[PDB]
C-alpha cells in the first residue's frame, strides 16, 4: 500500500549464487511492475508478519525461480555443507549450512509454485539505513516514487504460507548494529524456528 | 591467593558424550584439588581474559584428557556433523558442527600439552545464577569455602595461550537471560573468532 518499491537488500538475490531464491533472468525493476501489477488486478491480501513493520504477499511464482528449502533426510545429510557466510559486507559473517548448486538434493527441483514477498515499512527501512548505511539505491516504480512498503526479501517456496526465518536471523534482530532489524528474541518463536531448521536447509545458488 | 572453586557449569566436562574437552577417569573435586595444589606449588600467572570477571591459568595437563579442536581440511571436512544443541537445559539449542568421536579426524588424538583453566569472578558466577535461577551444586576445596574464583570451562590444548571462544558463544553473551554473561558484542574480538573457527572444529566427546 501504495504500489511498492524494492529495498536495496533485495538485489542480492538477482545474482547468481545467491544462498536462496535466486531470479534468474528478469531485472529487478522488470521483478517490481510485475509484482505491482498483480497488485493492481488481483489486490492480494497483506499479511502481518513477526514484527509491525513486516508484512507479506504470497503470489504465484510468474519467474523461473526454484525451490530453495529441502528437507534434511538420513540419505541427503552427507550433502550438507558448512560455513561463516555473511548475508553482505556490511555484516559480520554466521555459521551456515546449505546443499550446494552441484549437489544431489539440488538437481531436482524445478520452479516453485509461490512467492513469499517480505515486505518491510519506509520508516524500518530508514532506521536500519541510518545505522549502517550503505549509499545503495532502491528500485522504485515509475508508478510510485514513494512506496509505504519496500521488498527485503523473495522466498520461492511451494507453500502459500510464512515459513519460519532461520533461527540466526533471529538471533540476528537482536542487534541493530549488526543489523539486525532490532526485535528482541522471542524464545516460542525460535524454538518454532528451530523444530523447523533442524530438518531443512537451503538450497544453494 | 586463595584458592579456586568449580561452578557447576564445569561439572558437564566430567560426562562422557561432553562436547569438547571431556576430562576422564577424574572426579570434579580430585580436579579442583590438583589444580589448587598446583597454584600452592608454582604460583602460575593469572591471565586476563575476555572481560573484568574472567581470568585463565594455563597448566601442565595432569589429565588424560586429549586435544579437543582440530584444523578442518579438503579431505577431513567430510567427517563434519551439524546440528542444533544445547549446552543445558536452560539454553535454546544453537547450530554447532564437530568431529563425531569414531570419525578419523578424532582417532589420532593423544593426551594435550596445557590444560587452558578459564575462571570467573565470584560476582560474575552470581550475576548470572540469579538471572538463570539455577539449582546446581558448586565443588569446593575443603581448604577454601569461600573461592574468589571459580572454574567455569577446561580447555585441554596444545598452546599455552587463549585460543578464540567459539562464535556462537560471543553472540549469546549479548543475552544474559539466554545466557550469556553478557556483554556488548565487539566486531573485532567477534571476527577474530570467526576467522579460527572457520578452519577448526571441535571434537566431541
Amino acid at each position: 500500500s501504495k504500489l511498492l518499491g524494492v529495498n536495496s537488500f533485495a538485489l542480492r538475490q538477482f545474482v547468481e549464487g545467491y544462498r536462496g531464491s535466486y531470479i534468474p533472468r528478469m531485472s529487478p525493476y522488470e521483478f517490481l511492475r510485475n509484482v505491482n501489477n498483480y497488485i493492481i488486478e488481483n489486490n492480494p491480501t497483506l499479511v502481518d508478519g513477526y514484527a509491525d513493520f513486516c508484512k507479506h504477499i504470497f503470489i504465484p511464482n510468474f519467474t523461473e525461480a526454484k525451490q530453495s528449502i529441502v528437507k534434511i533426510t538420513n540419505e541427503n545429510e552427507k550433502y550438507i555443507k558448512t560455513g561463516y557466510i555473511s548475508r553482505r559486507d556490511e555484516e559480520i559473517p554466521v555459521l551456515s549450512r546449505w546443499f550446494p548448486k552441484d549437489s544431489p538434493p539440488a538437481s531436482q527441483l524445478i520452479k516453485s509454485k509461490y512467492l513469499d514477498i517480505i515486505l518491510y515499512s519506509k520508516e524500518q527501512c530508514e532506521k536500519e539505513s541510518s545505522i549502517m548505511n550503505c549509499c545503495l539505491q532502491d528500485i522504485l516504480d515509475d508508478r510510485e516514487k514513494n512506496p509505504d512498503w519496500y521488498i527485503i526479501s523473495i522466498k520461492a517456496q511451494n507453500e502459500s504460507f510464512e515459513v519460519p526465518m532461520e533461527p540466526i536471523t533471529i538471533l540476528r534482530n537482536t542487534l541493530i548494529e549488526e543489523g539486525g532489524s532490532g526485535v528482541p528474541l522471542k524464545r516460542e518463536k525460535y524454538l518454532e524456528s528451530v523444530e523447523f531448521w533442524k530438518e531443512h536447509a537451503i538450497v544453494s545458488s
